[PDB]
């Protein structure tokens, strides 16, 4: 699993090689860049396995691929063809409106997006091995990534000031999202929209067991003062300064999709973002690589 | 028929039913491995600007003569006459579908008096139970035909499975309470009419409201179907997924969610390579628990549909 | 512990002996009959130990004594002088407005009043060895005893139709009464009137542990189809027919306070109620003993 660096979105062999040449730590194989996914519209699904394999053969760095949220068979396909990591992302069209994939039963690692601590804890409990503190992919606006990293940092800072009993109270609150389907159905059957805490609602787990599960993850967060899994910033990174900004905010690394290939000079731009990510604390370097970089993505 | 209706349905389970608009497609569907075809003038993706009605009987007969596998056809909801026409020309099964323009805003066809079996759509348990009590021999947990977005089909199967899981934890008295709630939909016309006559929008439970049945009798009917659902832990009839199946992985997903099979409309003929695509969906449906097979048939399929 | 029969309230040696002569299964020693306690007013407390001991020496049947609700030192005194059973009753002036005595740490058995299933379960969990389904002592009106026995029977009948998961939901609901003090105090400190389920609130037990505790008692009730401890009816029994009525409703026996000594012929009246309680299913006997019984308590 990647721990530092820049993960780049690529749509073909040429881009995958450009990414590696630039210094990417890994690539994200997909048929449509996020920026083009928001505009195009339609239903964005898992990419053709043949395209992903072609990319896997074209580079010597890890290859990631995304599947729709809740689409466990798309994920089983990506695992079967051997991708290094699956990204269950909101970038694509959600397949299951109630539940995310139960990632723990898979062998391949998953990276999941999260807008706040509650989402991160829930994704981690279901099996995520890496978290993507995302904002809004395809916009080229770093504010969304910043808003969420701020929300994440503040939530963790406040969690560290709580007693375990108060942390359990947070776990209990975060667990409610899992009972949404059960309550909706009960209402549809003419009964109150409530649930018993000892009835199965997700993968055989009862609300009570889910609470204990989120509680154990929150205790890890409290002890570490951060998420217990690698956490990269994503969505909106368009310039070397944006990348460096996310690192200063505590990100372990960054994901870049539209910012590179939707800009004027992809290779040069990519190298610059890679250098800024490794030297986020060196203004002179960030400044030099941003010099004469050319047009950046609109957004 | 009674036993013959469910007899036909059990032979289509585990397979893929494909929508076709002509002899060529029907034939492609057959060589692809479809268990049956759904004949119609325009696929759901195209259906969605005007009034979509039953297809010309001549077009359906041409399709029936072009293939050796069974053929189904659609009729508008509540359109008893269209259904009677389809039965007369000999289709193997009638699909009272919401993809077509609803003809009766108050009631669905009373399917029990027909000889030919019916397949009806359902968004949740309540709808499935009412369609089944009306006579449906098959249910398709519908979603959003024509969008190529599997989310709709998933939502409804999730709702169906969760409701059935909750039903099994109830006593018979509690199930009766659910049947009572489900039956209210049949009294809508009666209440609206009473209000129009200047009286409270209420109804007496012993007055006829549907096909001669009183609300009280309808509740007992729904109650009996619910008891069957409770005993079996699933619907008492074949249940297929329908909606946005556009890829082999989508079909495999529905099967893993418990579907007995899948209906594919726009996903095949609105794609780049119809025959190849159809073949891949058929194999993915038969081997939904085989990641390697699903992956294999997904490679180099070409562009799919969207919406 | 008594299992059948009539328990009578006595205020002196003469009454205690009358009670035994009549056939009482045990006596309840106190300085003021309930009917006179409601009228008199003032603060009703534990009786003088000397009076209780005099009664203990005057009879050959068990002697009970009451203490104020929550008054654990009054109870420790009754235990020290050797009473056979302590009755923590609402007949006397409540001493602790938040909690009842933690009866489990005592050696002597306790009998507690209950108006409904929730109260019975809570009293049983805190240690009660016997329950008194009471209505309104001192009134001579059997309706209060009947109302509560009806409420008790119906609640148990409905509990038997529930799954364990639903029973837990009832246990959770019944447990809330214990957090009243904690919520009041938090509000007094300027914070929301809420509590964390893992913080101590009663005898070191957290709300969560109390819930599991009430849940285990409810499972016993569900399995038995009745309370897991002896259950007598009390308050309002003034005639032989009243006693027989309570037995037909499912009572294991009856407590009689005002009905006997506040009537015209105590001894004769007491014997009649004893006979009616043992032959509650024999109208001819109930009728014969009610014949020429004389004036009954007003109320
Ligand atoms: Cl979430
Ligand atoms: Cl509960
Ligand atoms: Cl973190
Ligand atoms: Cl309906
Ligand atoms: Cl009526
Ligand atoms: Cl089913
Ligand atoms: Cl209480
Ligand atoms: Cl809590
Ligand atoms: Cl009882």
């Amino acid at each position: 699993m990647v721990k530092h660096g820049v993960v780049m979105d690529v749509t073909n062999v040429e881009q995958a090689q450009i990414a590696e040449e630039a210094g990417a730590v890994a690539v994200m194989a997909l048929e449509r860049v996020p920026a083009d996914i928001r505009a195009a519209g339609g239903v964005a699904r898992m990419s053709d396995p043949a395209l992903i394999e072609e990319i896997m053969d074209a580079v010597s760095i890890p290859v990631m691929a995304k599947c729709r949220i809740g689409h466990t068979t798309e994920a089983l396909v990506l695992e079967a063809i051997g991708v290094d990591m699956i990204d269950e992302s909101e970038v694509l069209t959600q397949a299951d409106p109630f539940f995310h994939i139960y990632k723990k039963k898979f062998n391949v690692p998953f990276v999941c997006g999260a807008r706040n601590l509650g989402e991160a804890v829930r994704r981690i409990w279901e099996g995520a091995a890496m978290i993507r503190t995302k904002g809004e992919a395809g916009t080229g606006n770093i504010v969304e990534a910043v808003r969420h990293m701020r929300l994440m940092n503040e939530a963790i800072a406040q969690l560290q000031r709580m007693t375990d009993e108060e942390v359990y109270g947070v776990a209990k609150f975060y667990a409610n999202r899992y009972a949404e389907l059960a309550k909706t159905v009960r209402e549809g059957m003419g009964l109150p929209a409530t649930v018993l805490e000892n009835e199965p609602i997700y993968e055989g787990f009862t609300l009570a067991e889910i609470i204990d599960g989120l509680y154990e993850v929150l205790l890890e967060v409290k002890k570490l003062g951060r998420l217990p899994v690698v956490n990269f910033a994503a969505g909106g990174v368009a310039t070397p300064a944006d990348a460096a900004l996310m690192m200063q905010l505590g990100s372990d690394g960054v994901f870049v999709g539209s910012g590179i290939f939707k800009s004027e000079n992809p290779l040069e731009r990519a190298r610059a973002i890679v250098e800024a990510t490794y030297n986020y604390d060196k203004p002179d370097i960030v400044a030099e690589v941003s010099k004469n970089l050319g047009e950046a993505m609109k957004g």
